[PDB]
RNA sequence: CAUGGUUGUCGUCAGCUCGUGUCGUGAGAUGUUGGGUUAAGUCCCGCAACGAGCGCAACCCUUAUUGUUAGUUGCCAUCAUU
Protein backbone atom coordinates (compact mmCIF):
# COMPACT_ATOMS: atom_id res chain seq x y z
CA UNK A 1 0.00 0.00 0.00
CA UNK A 2 1.09 3.56 -0.77
CA UNK A 3 1.11 6.81 1.22
CA UNK A 4 -0.56 8.89 -1.49
CA UNK A 5 -3.57 6.59 -1.17
CA UNK A 6 -3.70 7.43 2.54
CA UNK A 7 -3.43 11.15 1.77
CA UNK A 8 -6.23 10.94 -0.80
CA UNK A 9 -8.35 9.09 1.75
CA UNK A 10 -7.58 11.83 4.29
CA UNK A 11 -6.06 9.40 6.78
CA UNK A 12 -3.44 11.91 7.92
CA UNK A 13 -6.13 14.04 9.59
CA UNK A 14 -6.92 13.53 13.26
CA UNK A 15 -9.20 15.26 15.77
CA UNK A 16 -8.64 18.67 17.32
CA UNK A 17 -5.95 19.27 19.92
CA UNK A 18 -7.84 19.50 23.22
CA UNK A 19 -8.99 15.88 22.79
CA UNK A 20 -5.39 14.74 22.17
CA UNK A 21 -4.57 11.66 24.19
CA UNK A 22 -0.79 11.84 24.81
CA UNK A 23 -0.33 8.09 24.40
CA UNK A 24 -0.65 8.62 20.64
CA UNK A 25 2.41 10.89 20.53
CA UNK A 26 4.17 7.69 19.46
CA UNK A 27 2.27 8.08 16.16
CA UNK A 28 1.53 11.80 15.89
CA UNK A 29 3.68 13.39 13.19
CA UNK A 30 2.73 17.07 13.62
CA UNK A 31 -0.35 19.29 13.66
CA UNK A 32 -1.71 21.51 10.88
CA UNK A 33 -3.89 24.54 11.70
CA UNK A 34 -4.62 23.06 15.14
CA UNK A 35 -5.34 19.40 14.28
CA UNK A 36 -2.80 16.66 14.91
CA UNK A 37 -1.39 14.54 12.08
CA UNK A 38 -0.50 10.86 12.07
CA UNK A 39 2.88 9.34 11.22
CA UNK A 40 2.33 7.84 7.80
CA UNK A 41 5.36 5.60 7.27
CA UNK A 42 4.67 3.99 10.65
CA UNK A 43 1.02 3.77 9.64
CA UNK A 44 1.90 1.91 6.43
CA UNK A 45 4.19 -0.49 8.28
CA UNK A 46 1.48 -1.23 10.83
CA UNK A 47 -1.12 -1.68 8.08
CA UNK A 48 1.06 -4.27 6.38
CA UNK A 49 1.69 -5.93 9.75
CA UNK A 50 -2.01 -6.21 10.61
CA UNK A 51 -2.68 -7.42 7.06
CA UNK A 52 -0.18 -10.24 7.50
CA UNK A 53 -1.54 -11.12 10.95
CA UNK A 54 -5.15 -11.27 9.80
CA UNK A 55 -4.11 -13.27 6.75
CA UNK A 56 -2.49 -15.75 9.13
CA UNK A 57 -5.76 -15.86 11.07
CA UNK A 58 -7.86 -16.57 7.98
CA UNK A 59 -5.34 -19.20 6.87
CA UNK A 60 -5.65 -20.93 10.24
CA UNK A 61 -9.43 -20.77 9.77
CA UNK A 62 -10.44 -18.44 12.58
CA UNK A 63 -13.52 -16.25 12.52
CA UNK A 64 -13.61 -12.48 12.02
CA UNK A 65 -16.05 -9.89 13.33
CA UNK A 66 -16.26 -6.30 12.10
CA UNK A 67 -17.61 -3.30 13.99
CA UNK A 68 -18.65 0.15 12.86
CA UNK A 69 -21.72 2.09 13.92
CA UNK A 70 -21.26 5.80 13.23
CA UNK A 71 -22.63 7.47 10.12
CA UNK A 72 -19.29 7.24 8.32
CA UNK A 73 -18.53 3.48 8.33
CA UNK A 74 -21.68 1.37 8.77
CA UNK A 75 -22.06 0.77 5.00
CA UNK A 76 -18.47 0.38 3.82
CA UNK A 77 -17.74 -2.08 6.61
CA UNK A 78 -20.86 -4.04 5.64
CA UNK A 79 -19.72 -4.08 2.01
CA UNK A 80 -16.27 -5.42 2.81
CA UNK A 81 -17.60 -7.92 5.35
CA UNK A 82 -19.99 -9.36 2.78
CA UNK A 83 -17.08 -9.43 0.34
CA UNK A 84 -14.91 -11.41 2.77
CA UNK A 85 -17.70 -13.68 3.99
CA UNK A 86 -16.90 -12.73 7.60
CA UNK A 87 -19.38 -11.25 9.98
CA UNK A 88 -20.14 -7.68 10.94
CA UNK A 89 -22.00 -5.10 12.98
CA UNK A 90 -23.35 -1.92 11.37
CA UNK A 91 -25.67 -0.71 14.17
CA UNK A 92 -25.62 -0.63 18.00
CA UNK A 93 -23.42 -3.21 19.66
CA UNK A 94 -25.57 -5.27 22.01
CA UNK A 95 -24.15 -5.53 25.50
CA UNK A 96 -23.85 -9.27 25.89
CA UNK A 97 -23.31 -9.99 22.19
CA UNK A 98 -20.38 -12.27 23.08
CA UNK A 99 -20.43 -12.55 26.87
CA UNK A 100 -24.07 -13.69 26.72
CA UNK A 101 -23.73 -15.69 23.50
CA UNK A 102 -25.92 -18.46 24.93
CA UNK A 103 -28.80 -15.98 25.25
CA UNK A 104 -28.21 -14.10 21.99
CA UNK A 105 -28.32 -17.42 20.16
CA UNK A 106 -31.96 -17.73 21.22
CA UNK A 107 -32.82 -14.48 19.46
CA UNK A 108 -30.85 -15.59 16.40
CA UNK A 109 -33.00 -18.72 16.44
CA UNK A 110 -36.05 -16.47 16.70
CA UNK A 111 -34.93 -14.58 13.60
CA UNK A 112 -34.40 -17.84 11.73
CA UNK A 113 -37.82 -19.03 12.88
CA UNK A 114 -39.66 -15.89 11.75
CA UNK A 115 -37.90 -16.11 8.38
CA UNK A 116 -38.51 -19.84 7.91
CA UNK A 117 -42.18 -19.41 8.80
CA UNK A 118 -43.06 -16.24 6.86
CA UNK A 119 -40.92 -16.88 3.77
CA UNK A 120 -40.02 -20.59 3.70
CA UNK A 121 -43.14 -21.77 5.51
CA UNK A 122 -45.37 -19.17 3.85
CA UNK A 123 -48.20 -19.78 6.30
CA UNK A 124 -50.14 -16.44 6.51
CA UNK A 125 -52.61 -18.12 8.87
CA UNK A 126 -52.59 -15.59 11.71
CA UNK A 127 -53.96 -12.13 10.86
CA UNK A 128 -52.56 -8.83 9.61
CA UNK A 129 -52.26 -7.05 12.96
CA UNK A 130 -50.12 -9.84 14.43
CA UNK A 131 -47.99 -10.55 11.36
CA UNK A 132 -47.21 -6.83 11.09
CA UNK A 133 -45.80 -6.76 14.61
CA UNK A 134 -43.85 -9.89 13.75
CA UNK A 135 -42.43 -8.22 10.65
CA UNK A 136 -41.33 -5.23 12.73
CA UNK A 137 -39.68 -7.62 15.19
CA UNK A 138 -37.90 -9.14 12.19
CA UNK A 139 -36.89 -5.63 11.14
CA UNK A 140 -35.31 -4.88 14.51
CA UNK A 141 -33.53 -8.24 14.61
CA UNK A 142 -32.17 -7.70 11.10
CA UNK A 143 -31.13 -4.20 12.17
CA UNK A 144 -29.12 -5.31 15.21
CA UNK A 145 -28.36 -9.05 14.99
CA UNK A 146 -28.48 -9.10 11.18
CA UNK A 147 -24.70 -9.29 10.82
CA UNK A 148 -23.93 -12.21 13.16
CA UNK A 149 -26.72 -14.61 12.17
CA UNK A 150 -24.83 -17.65 10.91
CA UNK A 151 -21.61 -16.83 12.76
CA UNK A 152 -20.97 -20.27 14.30
CA UNK A 153 -18.80 -19.25 17.28
CA UNK A 154 -17.25 -16.19 18.88
CA UNK A 155 -14.66 -14.57 16.58
CA UNK A 156 -10.93 -15.14 16.67
CA UNK A 157 -10.36 -11.49 15.72
CA UNK A 158 -12.38 -8.29 16.08
CA UNK A 159 -11.84 -5.38 13.70
CA UNK A 160 -13.23 -2.11 15.08
CA UNK A 161 -13.40 1.44 13.74
CA UNK A 162 -13.64 3.59 16.91
CA UNK A 163 -12.83 2.12 20.36
CA UNK A 164 -14.14 5.15 22.27
CA UNK A 165 -17.54 4.83 20.60
CA UNK A 166 -17.30 1.01 20.75
CA UNK A 167 -16.13 0.93 24.36
CA UNK A 168 -18.30 -2.14 25.04
CA UNK A 169 -17.01 -4.60 22.45
CA UNK A 170 -13.43 -3.65 23.33
CA UNK A 171 -14.14 -4.59 26.94
CA UNK A 172 -15.84 -7.84 25.91
CA UNK A 173 -12.81 -8.81 23.86
CA UNK A 174 -10.66 -8.03 26.89
CA UNK A 175 -12.86 -10.26 29.07
CA UNK A 176 -12.69 -13.09 26.52
CA UNK A 177 -9.01 -12.83 25.48
CA UNK A 178 -10.09 -11.93 21.94
CA UNK A 179 -7.63 -9.92 19.81
CA UNK A 180 -8.53 -6.49 18.52
CA UNK A 181 -7.59 -4.65 15.35
CA UNK A 182 -8.57 -1.00 15.51
CA UNK A 183 -8.71 2.17 13.46
CA UNK A 184 -7.20 4.17 16.30
CA UNK A 185 -7.15 7.97 16.06
CA UNK A 186 -5.59 10.87 18.01
CA UNK A 187 -8.07 10.73 20.93
CA UNK A 188 -8.28 6.98 21.60
CA UNK A 189 -6.21 4.64 23.77
CA UNK A 190 -3.91 2.22 21.88
CA UNK A 191 -2.92 0.22 24.98
CA UNK A 192 -6.36 -1.45 24.87
CA UNK A 193 -5.47 -2.90 21.45
CA UNK A 194 -3.21 -5.77 20.43
CA UNK A 195 -2.79 -4.64 16.80
CA UNK A 196 -3.06 -0.89 16.30
CA UNK A 197 -3.67 0.89 13.01
CA UNK A 198 -3.41 4.70 13.23
CA UNK A 199 -6.10 6.33 11.13
CA UNK A 200 -8.83 8.97 10.99
CA UNK A 201 -12.27 8.41 12.46
CA UNK A 202 -14.21 10.47 9.90
CA UNK A 203 -13.07 9.46 6.41
CA UNK A 204 -15.43 7.20 4.47
CA UNK A 205 -12.72 6.66 1.85
CA UNK A 206 -10.22 5.69 4.55
CA UNK A 207 -12.61 3.22 6.16
CA UNK A 208 -13.35 1.60 2.81
CA UNK A 209 -9.64 1.43 1.97
CA UNK A 210 -8.51 -0.22 5.20
CA UNK A 211 -11.50 -2.54 5.40
CA UNK A 212 -10.85 -3.54 1.79
CA UNK A 213 -7.30 -4.48 2.72
CA UNK A 214 -8.64 -6.58 5.60
CA UNK A 215 -11.17 -8.28 3.32
CA UNK A 216 -8.32 -8.97 0.91
CA UNK A 217 -6.31 -10.39 3.82
CA UNK A 218 -9.09 -12.86 4.55
CA UNK A 219 -9.85 -13.82 0.95
CA UNK A 220 -6.12 -14.31 0.29
CA UNK A 221 -5.66 -16.37 3.43
CA UNK A 222 -8.49 -18.51 2.06
C1' C B 1 -48.21 -15.49 67.62
C1' A B 2 -47.97 -23.62 66.06
C1' U B 3 -50.94 -24.41 61.21
C1' G B 4 -53.62 -25.55 56.68
C1' G B 5 -57.68 -23.87 54.07
C1' U B 6 -60.76 -19.51 53.48
C1' U B 7 -60.91 -14.06 53.50
C1' G B 8 -60.28 -8.14 54.11
C1' U B 9 -57.05 -4.24 52.95
C1' C B 10 -53.03 -1.49 50.37
C1' G B 11 -55.53 -2.04 45.19
C1' U B 12 -57.88 -3.58 39.47
C1' C B 13 -53.28 0.86 42.02
C1' A B 14 -49.66 -1.07 38.22
C1' G B 15 -46.37 -2.42 39.87
C1' C B 16 -43.10 -7.22 41.67
C1' U B 17 -39.43 -10.53 40.26
C1' C B 18 -36.15 -13.94 37.76
C1' G B 19 -32.11 -16.26 34.14
C1' U B 20 -27.69 -14.82 31.54
C1' G B 21 -24.33 -10.94 31.09
C1' U B 22 -21.92 -6.14 32.69
C1' C B 23 -20.53 -2.52 36.62
C1' G B 24 -19.48 -2.13 41.71
C1' U B 25 -14.07 -4.62 47.09
C1' G B 26 -19.10 -5.34 48.65
C1' A B 27 -23.95 -4.67 50.08
C1' G B 28 -26.11 -3.66 45.58
C1' A B 29 -26.99 -1.37 40.77
C1' U B 30 -28.35 -2.57 35.61
C1' G B 31 -32.36 -4.23 33.28
C1' U B 32 -37.38 -1.67 35.67
C1' U B 33 -34.04 4.43 34.24
C1' G B 34 -34.07 8.73 29.75
C1' G B 35 -37.72 11.29 25.19
C1' G B 36 -42.67 11.10 24.01
C1' U B 37 -47.43 8.16 25.00
C1' U B 38 -51.06 5.43 27.59
C1' A B 39 -56.19 4.13 31.94
C1' A B 40 -51.99 0.79 32.33
C1' G B 41 -43.37 -1.05 33.03
C1' U B 42 -49.28 0.10 27.81
C1' C B 43 -46.43 1.11 23.05
C1' C B 44 -42.46 3.00 20.50
C1' C B 45 -37.62 5.37 20.13
C1' G B 46 -32.99 5.31 22.75
C1' C B 47 -29.54 3.18 25.94
C1' A B 48 -24.76 -1.73 28.93
C1' A B 49 -27.89 -5.00 28.24
C1' C B 50 -30.41 -9.06 26.11
C1' G B 51 -34.83 -11.60 27.16
C1' A B 52 -38.52 -13.99 30.03
C1' G B 53 -42.37 -14.79 33.88
C1' C B 54 -46.10 -12.94 37.34
C1' G B 55 -49.35 -8.92 36.63
C1' C B 56 -51.96 -4.84 32.61
C1' A B 57 -54.59 -5.64 28.04
C1' A B 58 -57.10 -9.69 25.50
C1' C B 59 -59.55 -14.78 25.56
C1' C B 60 -65.12 -14.94 29.43
C1' C B 61 -70.51 -13.00 30.99
C1' U B 62 -74.21 -9.36 30.06
C1' U B 63 -76.24 -5.22 27.66
C1' A B 64 -76.13 -2.34 22.80
C1' U B 65 -77.75 -3.39 16.21
C1' U B 66 -78.70 -7.37 13.06
C1' G B 67 -78.62 -12.04 9.15
C1' U B 68 -80.15 -17.15 9.29
C1' U B 69 -82.57 -21.96 11.48
C1' A B 70 -86.41 -22.93 14.59
C1' G B 71 -92.49 -21.14 15.75
C1' U B 72 -95.12 -23.65 21.19
C1' U B 73 -97.03 -22.90 26.29
C1' G B 74 -94.76 -17.11 22.72
C1' C B 75 -96.51 -13.01 18.71
C1' C B 76 -100.85 -10.95 15.47
C1' A B 77 -99.49 -7.27 10.17
C1' U B 78 -101.87 -9.34 6.01
C1' C B 79 -107.65 -11.98 6.68
C1' A B 80 -112.42 -13.69 8.96
C1' U B 81 -114.21 -14.17 13.46
C1' U B 82 -114.16 -13.48 20.18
Amino acid sequence: ISMKQLLEAGVHFGHQTRRWNPKMKKYIFTERNGIYIIDLQKTVKLVDAAYDYMKNVAEEGGVALFVGTKKQAQEAIKDEAIRAGQYYVNHRWLGGTLTNWDTIQKRIARLKKINAMEEDGTFEVLPKKEVAGLNKERERLEKFLGGIADMPRIPDVMYIVDPRKERIAVQEAHKLNIPIVAMVDTNCDPDEIDVVIPSNDDAIRAVKLITAKMADAFIEGN
